[PDB]
């Protein structure tokens, strides 16, 4: 994952 979920939440 690599905190990917956070990158998606921040991106949007």
């Amino acid at each position: 994952e690599k905190r990917w979920r956070r990158l998606i939440f921040n991106y949007f």
